[PDB]
This record gives C-alpha cells, sequence and structure tokens, in this order.
C-alpha cells in the first residue's frame, strides 16, 4: 500500500513531461497504471451518482479577485455519494449551489479536504467570491491547471478565506446529527449546508494519461494525483 501509491505516482511524474512513455517506464495513480495495461475523481475527493443528471455549459465567471474566467459550469439537481481519505459523506448540489453535506467524523484533515473539495466541486457562488489572490498555477509539469484545478489548489491551501466567505447557520437538533465549526470540531453552529451525522454512511485512456468513459466524460488524469 506505502510502497506502492509511490512506486505510481514516481511513474507518472516522468511520463508527463505522455501514455508511450508510462507503459514503457511501467514494463489514483495505480488506477492510471492498471488502466494503461489493461469513480469520477476530482482530487482526493471520490465522487459517484446518486440521482439528477449533470449537464456543463461554458460561462464566464467574476470570482473574487477581479478576474473573469470561462468556466464548465455544471447544470441540475444532482446528489453524489463522496470521499475523501476516510470522511465519507453524501452531497447534494444544484447550479452554482451546495445545498447539503452530510459527513461522517474523521481526522480532520480528511473532514476539511472533504468539505473544502465539496465547495468548490459545487461551483457555489460564494466559493467563486471567496478567491483573493492568483490563482494561475503551472503544476509540476509546466502546465497551466484548469480553472476548476485552480480553485481546488487554491482553497486547499487557504481554507480560512472560503469558509468566512460560505458563512454560518444554527446546527441541526437531531439525535445523531451535530454541527462543524471552522476548525473541524463540534459545534452549536455550522458552516452552511453541512452535517455530521454519527450514522456511519456506507460505503460505495487519453495519451495525457486520463482515463474516459464511453460517452466521452473523463473520471481521473494527471491533476488528481
Ligand atoms: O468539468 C470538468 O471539466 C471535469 C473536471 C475533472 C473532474 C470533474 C471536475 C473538473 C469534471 N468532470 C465531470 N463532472 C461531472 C459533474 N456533474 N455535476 C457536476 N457539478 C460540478 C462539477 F464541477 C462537475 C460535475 N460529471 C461528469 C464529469 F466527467
Amino acid at each position: 500500500s506505502q510502497s506502492m501509491i509511490v512506486a505510481c505516482r514516481k511513474i507518472i511524474r516522468r511520463s508527463i513531461v505522455p501514455l508511450e512513455l508510462a507503459v514503457e517506464i511501467a514494463n489514483v495513480a495505480c488506477d492510471i497504471i492498471r488502466a494503461a495495461l489493461g469513480r469520477q475523481r476530482f482530487g482526493r475527493l471520490e465522487l459517484k451518482r446518486i440521482s439528477g443528471r449533470g449537464f456543463k455549459n461554458d460561462e464566464e465567471i467574476l470570482i473574487g479577485n477581479g478576474t473573469i474566467q470561462k468556466i464548465g459550469i455544471w447544470d441540475g439537481e444532482e446528489e453524489f455519494h463522496v470521499r475523501c481519505g476516510e470522511c465519507r459523506g453524501i452531497l447534494k448540489k444544484s447550479k452554482m449551489k451546495l445545498e447539503k453535506l452530510l459527513i461522517n467524523s474523521a481526522k480532520k484533515e480528511d473532514m476539511r479536504d472533504l468539505i473544502i473539495l465539496c465547495m468548490v466541486f459545487s461551483q457555489d457562488t460564494r466559493m467563486f467570491q471567496g478567491v483573493r489572490g492568483e490563482i494561475n498555477f503551472l503544476n509540476r509539469a509546466g502546465q497551466l491547471l484548469s480553472p476548476m484545478y485552480q480553485l481546488q489548489r487554491y482553497f486547499l491551501n487557504r481554507s480560512n478565506d472560503l469558509f468566512d466567505q460560505w458563512g454560518y447557520e444554527e446546527s441541526p437538533k437531531a439525535s445523531e446529527l451535530h454541527g462543524i465549526n471552522e476548525s473541524m470540531n463540534a459545534s452549536d453552529y455550522t458552516l452552511k449546508g453541512v452535517v455530521v451525522t454519527r450514522n456511519v454512511i456506507d460505503d460505495f485512456i487519453t495519451k495525457n494519461l486520463s482515463l474516459i468513459k464511453r460517452t466521452g466524460e473523463v473520471i481521473m488524469g494527471a491533476n488528481d494525483v
């Protein structure tokens, strides 16, 4: 597990600077190696469809730093079973709106990453408004990240600006539920739309190393490793 995952990433890092290089050196990361020889991802966030359907339309989005960005905005009432590390949850969202995120308790790194990744994934208006600094990042291979991966990187590193822009509400009163604050502790207020439940939520190729479905929609790639 430890030696395997590290070995998978090291092959992909050198191959991108690409599919033909990765197969020769061989002969999230390990799933790309298996697909080359013979679940939707957004960084560490793993998603699986529960309900609804999404459709992507390009829009010019004003974001909080004053720039206008061309972003593939998804439309439709949707629900996803989500996971980041050991943290499990259910995400309900619509066009540029996180409507509800029900999660289980986990180590704080995973709870925080799940919440941030879901806020970014939702394309919520408040998340776009929370950008302050520069978001043009070039990745390890010298490639400019797409707008959605720029926001992921930005907010994973600067989470405090997001949460204060996101806002808070009174925590739910149901016995199995509690709220979660900005420090990822149980709280009588909660990040808007987010709740923690004590009830265990159940468990679940392109030349540039991007895995594709039969329809066309890509499920994971190099940016997710
Ligand atoms: O939209 C994209 O360009 C890609 C990028 C790489 C993974 C994700 C997120 C970024 C996305 N791919 C896909 N996204 C979705 C999707 N459905 N509903 C959504 N709401 C927000 C969102 F953000 C993505 C989606 N459905 C099928 C996909 F195949």
